[PDB]
Parts: structure tokens; C-alpha cells; sequence
């Protein structure tokens, strides 16, 4: 039972400051301790200086290719994720990524898929982060992480994106919780026949049954490797304060955690990945001790911690 | 597709200020934008100004029979909106009216159901509205249209409401998020056998199976034309902190939006109003942003709006 | 129908101040008003001065044993509660105790089992209450009258306690809405098979199911006696802002509610008791007319009010 904490500190996908503090932030509520409490022999891997990367976002402002921003620097950081999330993998440790924006899941999704062919990917996020490069209308990676792991408008996908490896597949990937989907995400979900659970499905059937749904379809026999994504924008603001992409209708906190809990429960967790974690935007204090409070549950909730004996 | 949009700038039933600046808030929120976009030839219908209508609304304080407030006014705009809503659905057009307090679902019942006479009726709503003339405890109308329409004690209807056509039977109302009930209320629902579905069968059943209860308890065949009238108060307070009649236990705000997708999805809509939209009652800026930015949400899932490709 | 409300403004298990003043704001929202209303015989039943008790319970700092705290004052102040509720009892009374923390449960428990030796017991809570005189980590009682109704660690239990019936055993204690459960409870839970029906419960199943199991463990067959001991902080703190021991991810006040209306609808409901209403803990004032407005609800609804004709 080793786990390897990967720290990606990357705002790119992000506009300017606050979510690279996430890593520090988390890791101060004492991650690795509970990650050690729960049985995890904890190692960290820090892939890269936030303050350094976070300092040349700022400068380097010309790093564009259509409304695309920051494609050299995304490209550059995602693709030392990749590489440090595919040897976690490969020497047998679970890979626990603690961004930084969505944007990382770029790496972190090719890394664990090199490893683990025939994982299933279940994204619990507000938005389904598939626009493509000519399609993205705001330009911010962290909206297209999706679209080019799966290899969608290849024709204007960057050359610093070529390191990206074609290994996942629609069937492979689930959305729960989505509730801010652009036009062309629609049809882009509706086309390649991508099993969606919009925040419609949570209240019709209940989050037990979503994610029991989530979790049959990416897993056409019930025995594949499962990855989570889990945005903590997905969680409804009012338990949300502290991130900076949230709408009308999300996620409540206890069905945040009991997702996690049916998650752990499954059995068959491989890697997660727990983003858009910004401590700064929300100038309280129940909202600081939010977003990471949140990601630090998520986390041990995820690894198993449960309200009863286990 | 054609659809009339009715201005109902009345507040009678409801004691001073605040709810006749609905109609022209929620047109703010380019909620005529909305429906255009969602594919509706949308024409606007002004069934009197508010301006007016609230200044003899202050001034005329003698209007009154029993502990009844505002007779003579609230019958004279109401009757104007039957009209107009009467006419708008006999052009074949979809009547969306704001108000306004509920008060003015008098004349909307009455106009849809003179036109659509086997048409149900889902009152989504914290209260009845049903009580009748000499029931009436406050004397605000906007908790006796039911009553009215419904034709009990006639006796002690006014001479002024005689333009009001007996259409509505009892078995083709069905209530939704009922939580504040007044005594006489809660024994005339049992003694005509109303259905009747309070924030009990919500909590019991989940929302989804009471919306499908509500559509079968109106709808003897399944196909006949349905009719909502939307208050804004039947959701919790903490979605809805720009209103003025709200108790403990209401609707989600997802509950609220979700409740007007399963009835869009039935595909039988045939008007729907909107009402008791206070932007001023809330001294804040998430509160005016709210039961107009609700409004809005509510006319564009109603409408067809969805999370999803459609 | 004949009610005795007992009075026990006992704040031992509780730190200072706050707990106590519970009682005497439960009857100032018109609890017997609101208990005569729906049909009750209601008298009133002090215990004892709260004044008083506070008084010495300040002074007196040197009430322990172990780390254990206020043995001697919470025996004392226990031991008359359970006489007084066992007499309220056997006069065929129903036995309405408002608190005060959960350590008057002590008494009130004993006392209705004394009485109705079958009865089944519902316990509301986020806290199992459960720990041993041992096992007790912050020695504060609120969390411990389980354990002693039990007669777990018989051997470490004071003398000062010898007056507790030993009437209560494991089948007959079930939980709802548990988050907060000591390490060592949750060994003691599932060792003595007890049935704990958490947070995880009410998410994965609905309030609903998790009332009809709760109350199917109490009773082997469905005609045995029913008690509930309603700890507020059950309640999620957004609906309880003024009480001292809640989490991430408490019942919502339409749960805590529509909880009590099942109860009420069983029609077994023997005894019940409302703690942890702690007024001055909370500096707002939709905070002190919460805890006790909260109260007052559940007890309304636990004594039969419903939302429509009843
Ligand atoms: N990761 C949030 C995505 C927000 C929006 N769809 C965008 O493309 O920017
Ligand atoms: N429309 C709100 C109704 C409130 C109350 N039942 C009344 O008759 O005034
Ligand atoms: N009644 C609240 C219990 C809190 C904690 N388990 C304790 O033993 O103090
Ligand atoms: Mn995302
Ligand atoms: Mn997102
Ligand atoms: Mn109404
Ligand atoms: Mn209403
Ligand atoms: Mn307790
Ligand atoms: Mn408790």
C-alpha cells in the first residue's frame, strides 16, 4: 500500500493566481498525515516549483495560438506530470495529484492510462473541460484537458502536445455532476456517445445511483482499474466557497463525500487527482479552510476513511 | 411556435410595493432573449401599467367587503388579464405571464382553461391559495384565487368577480411543495379530495416521483394539456431571499429547476405563470440577482432548457 | 392523552454556559401552548433549579475521576431526572424532556424503560454518545450515557451511579444521522451489533428508509414502544447555528422534520427528549430562534402537527 502525493502547483488553464497554492495549502491541513493514518505509506513527488512556473505565467504573456492561452507552458508542465504520474504508477505506488486547475488531468489521465490500459475515468466536475482547441471560446486549457486526451480536432491540436498519448477512449470516460456544459460540449458528449450525469440525473435518481451508473460505464466488466478526477467545483458553492468556476445547482457536501465513500467502497480506485483547489479566491475564513478542507476530505474519504468501523 | 409574453405589474393580494416590478425586471435579465433563443417567436403583451395601477393601489384604501382587501381593484385588473390570456391562447400562442403576486392567476386559469378546458393545473406552491372569502383570515387575495375559481362560497363572492368563467374542477388541481397551509385550507384540500402534495411527500418521495404524481393526478388520460403557475416562494428561502411568504422546508433551488424539466419533458405545457417576484423585499444583491434570475431559470426550463444536448 | 414536559436545565456534560437555558426558552416559543394545541393534557415538571445547578457547577471544579468530569454533580442531577420521568411514566403520562445537554438521557432513558421494559430507542444524533468511563478521551458525559445505560466498563463506573437501571441492551438502540463517532465507539457499535444508521445511510438510502430500518431494529415486532432522544446538533449547523457539536454534512432541517412526522405517523412514540439547545451560542438572531424554534417544531411534529388535514 504505497502512494505517491503529486504535487502540480500549475495555474495555465487558470487565469492568474491562487490556485497553485493548492498543493502547499492541502498538505498543510496535513494530507500526507491522514494519507498515513488510513495505512498509506505516503511519499511525496513535487513535479515542479509553483513560484517559479507561477512567475513566468505572468511575464510570458505572448504564449498563444488562436484564442488558445498559455499552450507552449501547459504543454511543458503536463507533460512532467505525465511523466511523473506514469512511474508512480509503474512502480506499483497510487498516484494522488493535488493541483493546480483541470488543466493537469492532461497528465495525470495519460499517466495513469499508460499503466493502466483498460481504466475507466470517472470526472466529477460542473463542466465536462472537452472544448477543443478551435472550438474553445474562452481559450483556457483547463476547459479542453478532455478534448485532447482523446484526440478530438487533432488538425489544430499544438506541436507541444505531440508527447500526448492516444489512450483513452469515450466509453472510458463518465461525467457526474455536470451542470455548466458549453453548446459545443453538447453535441461533442452527444456524438461520441459519452455516458454524462448532469446535476438532471443527480436529483431524478439520487447520487447512490449515479455513481453506481458512472461506475457500469466505464466498466463494461466489473472488474476494471477506476480513476477519479474530482474538481471541487463540482461541489456546490455554498460548500464551495473557495474555487472560481461554480453555477446554480451543485453538488451538496455530504453528497461530495458519500460519492467518494461508494468510490472507496468499490474497491478499485488506481489514481485521483483533486483540483481547482484556489485557498485565495473567497476573502473569508469558512472559505480558505474550504477548498482544501474539502480536498483533504475528498482525499481521505476517497482512501477509504469512513463515519463507521472499517 | 409562438409564445405571448403577459405583463401582469399587479400587487393586490399583496399588501404595498415590490411585486409589480417583476414583469419589467425579469425582461431585464433578457428573459424575452431567452425564449427567443430558445427557439419561441415571443411577442410581448402590456395588460396595464404598473405605475398607475400601484398608485390608486395606495391611494383607493377603502376597497374592501369583510376582511377582503381590494376587491373592486383586484377584480378590475384581474378580468383585463383573463382577457388577454384568453385571447393570447385562442391565436394558438403561449401564455407566459408574470406578475405579480398570485393573485393574478384568477384571470390566467380562466383564460387558459376557457380555451384548454381539460386542462390540468400544477400549483407549485408554499400555499394553498385557496382560501375563500369569508375564510380569508389577512384578507389578501393572493391566497384566495383558488377558492374563487373553484367557485366555493359563492355566497360571499362579490359582484365584481362575476366576469369569472367556472371552468377549474378540483380534480384538475394538484399542489406541489405545500408547507404553510391555514387551518380552513387544509379541510376544504380534504373534504374536495385535492391532490395535494406537500414538502412531506417531497422529503418522502423525492421530487421527481411527486412531479409524476402531480402530472397523473391531473391528467385522468395521460394526454391531456398541462398548466403550471409558478410561485416563487414554494422554493426554500435560501434560494428565494427576494420574496415575501416563505416558511421552513421548501424547494431546493435544484428541486425548483429540476421540477420544470420533468414537466418540459412531458411535452404537454400549454401556459405557465410566474409569480410573487419581489426584487426590492432583499436588501442585498444575491437577493434581486435571485427571484429574477430564479424567474428567468424557471421560464427557460420550463421552456426546454436543458443541462445536456436536446 | 395526558403529557408532563420535564424540565432539566442540566449543562454537566456540557463545558460553562449556555445548555441550561434551554427549558425556559423552549416554553417561552409556547411549547405548551403548541402541546395543548394538538390535543395534550400538558403539565409542567421541574426537576430542579437550573440556577441553582449552574451555580454549583461553576464553583465546584474538583467533580472527577479519571478524566471523567462532574460525576458526582451529573448523578445526582440524573438520578432525579429518571425518578422524576419514571413517575410521569407510571402515572400514564407522556414524558416530553427538554434539556440541557445529552447527558440527562441518563435519566430519562431508565426512567421510560423502568416503566416500558420493551421499548425501542431512537437515537438522533451526529455523536453515538457511547464512550466508556475509560475510554472517554475529554471526560465531558454528553458523550458517555450510552455507555452507561449499557453498563459497558461496568468496572470503572462510579458508585455515584448505582442508582442506574440496568434496562436498556444493544437491540434496542438505534442510530440516525451519526458523523462524529469516537474511534473507540465505532469498535463498541459494531461489536455489540448495534444498529448505527450514519450520515452515509441517509445519503445512500433517503431519510425515509433509514426511519423505517431505525425503527425495524428497535422492534422485533411492530407493535413494541417507542422512545426518541432528538439531539439538535443532528441537524445540520445551517439549520442549527445556535447548539455546540456539529460536522460536514448534517441532516437538513426538512430531514430533521420530516423525521419527527414518521415517528409521529408510527403512532408508538412513548417518551421523547430534545437536547443540546444551546441559545447564547450564536450571536445572531436567526440563531437563538433556531435551537429552541427548532425545538419547538420537532416537538410539534413529533406530538403529530403535519403540513396538511390531520
Ligand atoms: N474548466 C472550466 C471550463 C470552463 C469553460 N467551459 C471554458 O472552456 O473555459
Ligand atoms: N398567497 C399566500 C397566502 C398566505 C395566506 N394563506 C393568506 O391567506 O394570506
Ligand atoms: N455528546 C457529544 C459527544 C462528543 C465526544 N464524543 C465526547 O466524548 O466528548
Ligand atoms: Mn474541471
Ligand atoms: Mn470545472
Ligand atoms: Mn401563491
Ligand atoms: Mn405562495
Ligand atoms: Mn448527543
Ligand atoms: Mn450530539
Amino acid at each position: 500500500k504505497k502512494m505517491s502525493i503529486v504535487l502540480a502547483p500549475f495555474s495555465g488553464g487558470q487565469p492568474h493566481s491562487g490556485v497553485e497554492l493548492g498543493p502547499d495549502y492541502l498538505l498543510k491541513q496535513g494530507l500526507q498525515q491522514d494519507m498515513e493514518k488510513l495505512g498509506w505509506d505516503t511519499r511525496l513527488e513535487r513535479v515542479f516549483d509553483g513560484k517559479v512556473v507561477e512567475a513566468r505565467k505572468a511575464s510570458d504573456n505572448g504564449d498563444r495560438i488562436g484564442r488558445v492561452k498559455r499552450p507552449r507552458l501547459t504543454a511543458e508542465c503536463t507533460e512532467k506530470i505525465y511523466k511523473c504520474v506514469r512511474r508512480v504508477a509503474e512502480q506499483g505506488r497510487f498516484p494522488l495529484t493535488i493541483g493546480g486547475d483541470h488543466s493537469i488531468a492532461l497528465g495525470t489521465v495519460a499517466g495513469v492510462l499508460s499503466v493502466h490500459p483498460d481504466a475507466g475515468v470517472i470526472w466529477v466536475d460542473a463542466h465536462a473541460d472537452i472544448n477543443t482547441m478551435s472550438g474553445t471560446v474562452s481559450g483556457n486549457l483547463h476547459g479542453c484537458p478532455l478534448s485532447i486526451l482523446l484526440g478530438l480536432d487533432r488538425e489544430n491540436i499544438p506541436e507541444c502536445f505531440s508527447w500526448v498519448p492516444q489512450v483513452l477512449k469515450p466509453n472510458k470516460i463518465a461525467y457526474i455532476g455536470l451542470r455548466a456544459v458549453d453548446d459545443e460540449e453538447k453535441k461533442i458528449l452527444h456524438d461520441l456517445n459519452i455516458a454524462a450525469f448532469s446535476m438532471h440525473h443527480v436529483d431524478r435518481y439520487g447520487i447512490d445511483k449515479v455513481v453506481s451508473m458512472a461506475i457500469e460505464a466505464v466498466s463494461p466488466k466489473g472488474t476494471e482499474p477506476v480513476m477519479v478526477s474530482y474538481d471541487v467545483d463540482t461541489i456546490d458553492p455554498l460548500y464551495v466557497p473557495a474555487t472560481g468556476t461554480p453555477v446554480r445547482g451543485g453538488l451538496s457536501f455530504r453528497e461530495a463525500l458519500f460519492l467518494c465513500e461508494r468510490i472507496a467502497e468499490c474497491g478499485r480506485l488506481v489514481a485521483l487527482d483533486v483540483v481547482e483547489c484556489n485557498p485565495l479566491l473567497a476573502a473569508t475564513e469558512s472559505h480558505v479552510n474550504d477548498t482544501i478542507s474539502v480536498g483533504c476530505a475528498i482525499a481521505r474519504c476517497m482512501m477509504g476513511e469512513t463515519l463507521l468501523y472499517t
